[PDB]
């Protein structure tokens, strides 16, 4: 039995927070030095363990292929060591939205804008033939279009630019986390909610398959079906703000349960994870042997769930549904490259979704942590949607450790780590900054901060196995692990005794 | 993320198994050793850790005051250390029923029995005026009746001859236990079901105060309260086969909800609380600074648990009723001793029961296990009726082990052992023996035994605290930790995921 | 490989730091309470661990035979409790000498010096027929002579009510040693250099077996023996400061050779070893089952050390002799109590003594502490005179881990502790207590201090295993363990490199 | 204290066997297969935990550039890995000796020797003229003579084609170290002493730097220090069987006393330092993110360590002298990719030289293995003779715990591992396979043997750090570490206690 009052390190759990999107201007500029360097030294007093930051593809490599510039970057990342927290960098490979709000508007390198100009089919196509300028289509992973490069090659050298430049920040053990993007948002899907071109929750979504790219590749599979005549979806797929049911291609016993529609989604969300697996093995190669994690996102798309059809997470490419886990390949891919998941949505409560969605975010949650453990991966997370209330932070807290803490040393199930939406002012402001600070101590099962990098505390990475298409076995329905129903450690709370 | 296929230690349960009833005859004499030897050797084939064996007050004290014989015994242990076999002893100061149904008559020690002959009161007495015999009612513990020595005195004294007879056996560690009886069959708390009385499951059995001793200490506690015109309950009680209902005592909104009903049920459970620290206390003292732990058994009492009045918890003496936790305050007392404890009930599942009897043993096992931990005790346990089915093995598999195993280190909630019901040759069959081997693996996590008393490998006993009749704290009610549906490892099943 | 710059906690030696002599006047008063607790409040901020005590036992039971009054103490511990500082204690049946030189004087319960008064046998008597009042002679340890007590059942009931007394302080924690007296200056030693009765450096001593009591043992036993007509020593033994060669009982070939001599020297060293033995019992049974270490102390007599006859050594009760291990018999029987064996003189360098006393201290430490670690027993210690050089720093440095520090886990010798001197002003002045907290931190190796009593992180006290006179078997000559010949970690220095 | 008779796994040592030396005949041909795999039964028997086979160069890539062959090889892993050992690998870049004597003959890929042929300076060259044609001198590392690739680049794709091909074995972690051929017979080291060019010991030997590729890289060197005049030794530097004093190179204040004396040596020894850091770098490309150790061999030159020239050494390539350390410097190399140092000699004693030799192997494996642990990696080794007495049992016992083992854990010094000279019917024979399997049992420190791949339990390799000409610091004189005088654990003998 254990001694009263002694916690384990093992239940401490990593919190880091995004910081505002501009920090480096679209300009490979870092101004307000002095401000910026106030909030981290505020960050750091609240006991947080580190930051995330986007390192903008767009920014670095902006003035041209293979020229890239780290000045800024470099600054940002010597203030950020000097409040003595950790950083988690994300290699973003996407736009980060120039709409009408204002928000900074950071295109990705605008000499890449200026092929696809010519060439439309390098971008996520919809069947309209609307374009997607925020993320290069997959279909275009390995083609030579971009000036003697293909799309994976622009990667790799981006990763591998970003480790020589950055092997002392990497030797020190200052950067703990590479994560890897894979699409919009940086996130291994589709784009297939676009804001852009009109979708509003909760609409199904679109398929994002009709590149001339895309295109061929499902024709000669088609082929080789014995099936030559088969089609992709048309307007019996609907649009964007559709409903699951005012569709002939997601209504129970629609399209989707034929042998035509499971050929197209089993085709449309391999290739999805095929995407997935390639980026992540050039990742892989330049960062083994170093001490830090490598990490795809994993967007939550909650709403349909609970509809036979799982319409939303079918159009983002995961072929989730009655007796087919699409999440569980997945992560057996990711376990293939020794990288974490990081799934960035777990704070919201099925309560909070419109009953008119058939949203399900906890279930959800609960599935995909469920079959990444299985799979003996990491899985890590952060907040959908911007929060300072006590019924979030009991939430995110409640997912950190679904079994809640064990007294006898790490618990049965846990996170490695979370990040927090965004620091901002209205974070900032004494009286949310407090809600906070109280979270971050439960994040930490009320223990202090610890700068050793403890449980995450980065592990050498290894080389990566060998894949198969034996994703499939993977597939198989399971029966997720329990969870708790309340938190064990909640903010304005105490010990509900589990 | 743990490595696949690896299996912490922690995760491991011991099991031993009861050797056969008159294993040591009502006369100190141990026949058949070859047998026997060739039973325990097939035991220990089986991969079990040890076995737990009674040793009869009546038996060893038979001759007469302080004049014990260990002979037999002691060639018992030697055999059993010969075959490689921890050792779990019972400080049996009880009767071993010598009924009808022949099966060997231990009573103890005669020279007792005719004190009591001429003093009745020594024994626990219903309110018909019914005397048993296999146990000294409480009420005696502080009075000097014995040839000089009191109840209590007569117990150390025993654990103490125990203690000496037997220091290189502890010192060895080959004796890992020590349960300490505390009434009939061994275990704190009344008998309110006695079988020689007309007992039938599931009568709601007797208060059983009403020896002299016991009441005049009754009388005194009802005037200082300022009612001395309160008396024990009578025939509103009703009789050994009653229902609930069919009571004013324990009807819904009977005698037991009022002021004075709840006076009586703190006393008489306090009664037996103490009766428990005062036993424990003598224990602690005598085995300090050694290496084995020492246990009280409670029985399960799962008849009219889902009633009410949980009537039959209630003439046992566990005052344990909506809002009030009869069992907590028990484990708060354990934890003063840094004692173990035993629970003997735990194969049973609700559907096996009559639905006549109202009866929840699952239900039981949470609360009792999770007041348990929450107090920072360890809890160990065995089966109440014999079985060699799956389904039994399974119960108890998932018991032992509410939230299956954890791969990254010790479970959050892990029983510390347990005892199988008997050895025998419906169980040593070439059948069931092997359903048995199944049963003993998936105890130790299909890890192979390891004989250096792992988990539960003797740490040092250590003095006693101090208590306070600040008992009563622990009586608030509390949310038991949630259970898993299912075994985590089934002894005929795959993983079932949880 | 270790990891540079990680120097791991098991490397780690408690320092301590011994109180002025009369903190607690002999008037059973705790004056000057300011001051005081600003020296503390110094000391911890040097990183200390904590202070050793004298309770001496002529002030607690000053006014007669089991009323002690522990007010003072009280005050005393919970000031340094309050200043976050750890508690050794030692149990002081001695006299603290009241010498001309005016340091406090504190004699032994004053009524016990009353009856010694008509009764000198029970006090340490030469030859010549002093008597030596600081401590009663172990011939009395099991004789009814203080109003129905015995010498040793007075050292019981004293531990005892300083155990039941100091419970809180005990269960807490803060009392992490028990240093148990065992004759003058709380060393179990015979009182061979009494500076009282004329003593100075380096005489060889004298034996101190002239009582009455122990006298009759002798004569008992060299009658067994079939020597009826053998004697103690007389003037062929000597006097206090006569030289090794000027004698006939310690020069080359001289009578501790004869067949006569080794029965003396056999008999007085184990009278002396049994007394420890005896004393150790009392102290066990009294602190079995908490979280406390039990020592004795055994004084450093380096003089005479390289001379054939060991004549300091003999007169005090160690039996070393070429081919004849004196101490190794004492540290298995301080094993069979699971007690730390405290040396009393370790910074000295032979070269710092005259050359003429023969003295050699540093090969003293060496079998000393190589004896104790032979037995499985933890060895402690303490320096001799005052100081506060690097050169004495560096000296207690190199005895505390005799082979330095060990990067890959706990070295492979080291000591569990050591208390410093005496806190005073020529010690606290700037210019001192700076190369004072120079010292600390090596001694922690670096590290800062670790209020979690690491290491020596208080165990849970076992029961005694039981004696038999077969210690005669440790007193095989063997090889001691080699030593380094640098410190690791000098104060004012860099690392040797070994 | 620990327990008694607990030994910690940390001091076990890992002990491999030498497979025959064609157990894969120069013809990729694996005769015999039933009587080995009966050897390789009998040597797991004995405790062993592998073996170490040379993977020839000169067998595998016989036919031709790139067409490596791995069939054979293939089948005596798998053999291997049958028999349940671990596999050490050696790659063997180098010609197992074909003289007179018949012992198999495997000289390096013949097409490579037909390129010599008509360019002899590809090989080590003496003064005289002679060339080596066992290895390839590094003057060729970086130079396109061979069908295109570069010496460097023909090994790096070697241990790719290795990697690639044992893939599985590795995988499963049967291949436990990867041992990188350097030179002559393996080892980081010139080819000073070449038995075909009449060498005999104890001669000096001869510099190897003669060959046009190093002479230019010499000339260029010698005109930008000023000093275009100076030239490499010539009939001053004596011939291979010379002593040190017949020489005026190697004579008490000769000419490596001088500025240009130093300015050669430490051009000469820092061309093998480099060679030896490019090789390593292209294996720790190959090998990043698996779990396998890589080594690099180092051979023990002890003749002529206690002259002032130490001549031996010198010719070797080790610039070790007085005040200047000449192994922490590769050390510190090695150090940079996290390889391991294995020395080649280890169980010779100094008394077993002739004196005339000036022979000091003791005092050279300190300072080499002190020299490794100082700059943090893990020193492994073998016997230089083949030895069947408990003699060289005990020395090498010796060396691979300096200080004995350490009851308390890991011990402070400690090999990672040694691997027995060569398994043969000598060893094999009842008598000699007695007294090798008592060594073996010592060597595990009286455990028994661990499958699991206790401590040196391969751990991830690691990217390599990056170097800088600042090896000059590491050339600073230093104290090596204490050693024991003699085992802890002898053969046939007991516990001398240190
Ligand atoms: O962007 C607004 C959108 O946020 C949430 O959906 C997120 C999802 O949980 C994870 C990933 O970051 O992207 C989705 C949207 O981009 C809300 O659930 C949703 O209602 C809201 O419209
Ligand atoms: O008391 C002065 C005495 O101290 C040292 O001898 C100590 C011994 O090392 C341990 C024990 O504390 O008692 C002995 C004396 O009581 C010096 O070595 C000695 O020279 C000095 O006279």
């Amino acid at each position: 039995a254990p001694i009263p009052g002694v916690m384990p390190i093992g239940n401490y759990v990593s919190l880091y927070v995004m910081l505002p999107l501009g920090v480096v201007n679209a300009d490979n500029v870092f101004p307000d030095k002095e401000k910026v360097e106030d909030e981290l030294k505020q960050v750091k007093a609240g006991g947080c363990d580190g930051v995330m930051v986007d390192v903008w593809w767009g920014i670095i490599e902006a003035k041209g292929p293979k020229q890239y510039d780290w000045s800024a970057y470099r600054e940002l990342f010597q203030l950020v060591k000097k409040c003595g927290l950790k950083i988690q960098a994300i290699m973003s490979f996407h736009q980060c939205g120039g709409n009408v709000g204002d928000a900074v508007f950071i295109p990705i390198p605008q000499w890449i804008l200026q092929i696809g100009d010519k060439n439309p089919d390098i971008f996520y196509t919809n069947r309209a033939g609307n374009r997607n300028q925020e993320y290069l289509s997959l279909g275009v992973d390995n083609q030579r279009l971009f000036q003697g490069r293909t799309a994976l090659e622009m990667y790799r050298d981006f990763m591998e630019s970003f480790r020589d430049n950055m092997a002392d920040f990497l030797k020190a053990g200052d950067i703990v986390d590479i994560e890897v993007g894979c699409g919009a948002a940086g996130e291994l899907r589709y784009p297939s909610y676009p804001e852009t071109q009109g979708w509003v929750f909760p609409g199904i979504g679109e398929f994002q398959c009709y590149d001339k790219y895309m295109v061929a590749d499902w024709k000669e599979a088609v082929k080789q079906a014995g099936n030559a005549d088969w089609e992709m979806p048309g307007k019996g797929a609907g649009t964007y703000n559709d409903t699951p049911d005012k569709t002939e291609f997601f209504r129970p016993n629609g399209t989707y349960k034929t042998d035509m529609g499971k050929f197209f989604l089993t085709w449309y969300s391999n290739k999805l994870i095929i995407h997935g697996d390639q980026v992540l093995e050039e990742a892989n190669k330049v960062f083994v042997g170093l001490r830090v994690n490598i990490a795809a996102k994993v967007s939550g798309i909650h709403w349909w769930y609970n509809h036979v059809s799982h319409a939303a997470e079918l159009t983002a490419g995961f072929y989730n549904v009655a007796g087919r886990d699409g999440y569980r390949p997945i992560a057996r891919m990711l376990a293939r490259h020794h990288a974490t998941l990081n799934f960035t949505c777990l704070e919201m409560r099925d309560s909070e979704q419109p009953a008119e969605a058939k949203s399900a975010p906890q279930e959800l949650v609960q599935q995909v942590l469920s079959s990444g453990w299985k799979e003996y991966i990491d899985v890590a997370g952060e907040n959908a949607l911007p929060r300072y209330d006590a019924t979030a932070y009991n939430q995110m807290l409640l997912k950190l450790r679904p079994n809640g803490v064990n007294l006898n040393g790490p618990p049965k199930l846990k996170m490695s780590g979370l990040t927090y939406l965004r620091l901002s002012d209205d974070l900032l402001q004494t009286d949310n900054f407090e809600l906070f600070k109280k979270f971050v101590k439960k994040m930490h099962a009320d223990l202090d901060p610890s700068p050793n990098a403890i449980s995450p505390a980065v592990l050498e990475r290894s080389n990566s196995a060998i894949t198969i298409d034996e994703l499939m076995e993977a597939t198989k329905g399971s029966r997720p692990f329990p969870w708790y129903d309340v938190t064990d450690m909640p903010v304005d709370g105490s010990n509900p005794f589990d």
